């Protein structure tokens, strides 16, 4: 068997008090702690994920009454490891998903299915050059329709802006405040609605001395957010992502503790206390987050990441409450394996 | 500051019973878990190390009185996140590297210095173009002077062997028994001297159980070793060193257990037990153990691997004992962060 630590729980099945003796899965075809991008369509209809394979393509796995896998982005196109984010709006007509190149340049995929077309494509965005930090994470926004922002980090470590919209094409935007950790995972999010504008927007990241911290762009240009969380793992896993609560922004903000559990604290009408959503360790890799309000006004989140051993998980809150079927998908072939958990010497 | 599991020690500093309150340091020109390769002079004169840097090249650490920073290959010679292994004979005055391309082909550097020639050139294995599993890890070998073995992970997930030596040119070696894990990490040692013809090859790896398991070579052919461990954590760093102590080999087998501490086995005479080498927890990314024997007959080992943040570490196993000085090997730019133990929810 592999061993694991006693006192964290594997999977869902794992006993309560942590794992003992189980099964679990390895999807080999799943670059080992591959990153990871999401959205769920704004009415919950579909789901969207991109992921690496371990062959180096980029896929997407949809899911439509079943999950659908496809390549997106053929092998040689994306540096192994490479960050992922993603855009969808129109209100779900039009996607975009960025990711550096072998050469750690910034890279754009489109893909418009507009008045029944589907045209994919790649983007203008690599006619900049834009070289990042060789570990730079990605974050990127929408609004006003096609009005874009990539976020990510300089090779000086502080994290920067690239606008598109307007007719202008793709320009270096703004320097961000703070001191960034050098590799940090990003995650940035759009209060407003994807047809409004001025957006009203977030990014979340860790400092260099460990703790978490905010930049916010509201009015007056880019400042540091009220949002402090003093320590956090080194280079934990962040993804955020907010839709309207109750008719107000509810921004949830995911990453993990030292037991590599979720953790999730929420702005709404102020920040609420961190918790821990369950209590399975996944593998500390990146995860993503996604959302959309129901017809009720009440937010539903899912959250994809990799799960022990190596697979794709999809954790579920709806209607108030974390489901605790932990849902996998499958991307390729897999092997099971038995694990036992083994207690320090 | 950051967060660590307070029952773990992140460095020889931490309290006794685990990480409380302490300072650690973050390469981030250092590949965050990088690969590593190492080979100590067969007198003990001096020692190289090599390791993929943040930007993909692949540097070398060389230490004769102090230790000197150079690079080997440029960016874009090597996938990111290669694995990497190296040799050295003549006794000590030829070096390869074994890496992985992009694409996922062996690839082969070569430094020459006999007769204080300096000559620094790529092999001839990447005309071969042999594509591998894109996790493969590396191990190698060499024997009778210049008869050299590499073994990788083929595309179906067995061991494979690429041959060179007589005038032949790199071939296709034998197809390795056993069913190795995807991914596996492997360690090939050679127990009989570099000069000497028919070698006796071991390799360590883990199974599709999670088992350790090993490879033997003896005249006759290759076969499944002994050496069975019966669970180890999934994809457990492991590695490898053999030298003759008072004239008989002694194989040392590195390996991660579930707290991240280095597990060690050794063969003399017989297996003995493994027995953990130190408490202090690494990264659990690839680590590199190479030896040699000294004048009374009596075998040195050195291991590198990631420290806490992410640091080059050297471990040292001398006249009998290893040392409780660890020493870290700075690569390039670092930033001290505060690290603090915190205990579970």
């Amino acid at each position: 068997p592999v061993e694991f630590p006693k006192s964290l729980r594997a999977s869902s099945h794992s006993s309560e008090g942590g794992t003992t003796k189980e099964e679990d899965i390895y999807g080999y075809e799943l670059l080992y702690r591959s990153a990871f991008a999401s959205y769920i369509a704004p009415t919950g209809a579909w789901n969207l994920v991109w992921f690496q394979a371990a062959d180096g393509s980029i896929k997407q796995a949809r899911w439509y009454g079943e999950w659908v896998i496809s390549t997106v982005l053929a092998p040689g196109k994306a540096l192994q490891g490479t960050p992922l984010t993603a855009l969808l709006w129109g209100p779900q007509d039009t996607v975009r998903l960025y990711y550096l190149s072998p050469q750690f340049e910034l890279q754009e995929w489109c893909w418009d299915t507009k008045n029944g077309a589907d045209n994919k494509y790649d983007g203008a965005l690599n006619a900049a050059k834009v070289k990042v930090a060789p570990y730079s994470k990605l974050g990127a926004v929408s609004f006003g329709g096609a009005n874009l922002r990539v976020y990510y980090q300089g090779t000086n470590n502080k994290l920067e802006e690239y606008t598109f919209g307007g007719g202008q094409g793709w320009k270096k935007g703004a320097t961000l405040p703070g001191d960034p950790l050098p590799g940090t995972y990003i995650s940035f999010v759009n209060r407003n609605k994807w047809d409004a504008n001025p957006p009203s927007i977030r990014g979340y990241f860790q400092t260099v001395t460990g703790s978490l911290a905010e930049q916010v762009w509201e009015t007056g240009g880019w400042r540091i957010g009220q949002f402090v969380i003093p320590a956090a793992p080194f280079l934990t896993p962040i993804s955020a992502t907010v839709s309207p609560e109750k008719d107000f922004p509810k921004i949830h903000v995911y990453w993990l503790s030292v037991e590599s559990t979720i953790i999730e604290s929420v702005n709404w009408h102020g920040w609420k206390a961190p918790k821990q959503i369950d209590n399975i360790s996944v593998v500390k890799a990146d995860i993503s987050a996604t959302s959309f309000t129901r017809d009720d006004g009440t937010v539903d989140v899912r959250i994809y990441g990799t799960a022990q051993l190596n697979v794709l998980f999809e954790r579920i809150f709806r209607y108030g409450v974390w489901e605790e079927k932990i849902h996998s998908i499958s991307v390729g072939k897999e092997i099971p394996i038995e694990v036992v958990g083994v207690a320090a010497a």
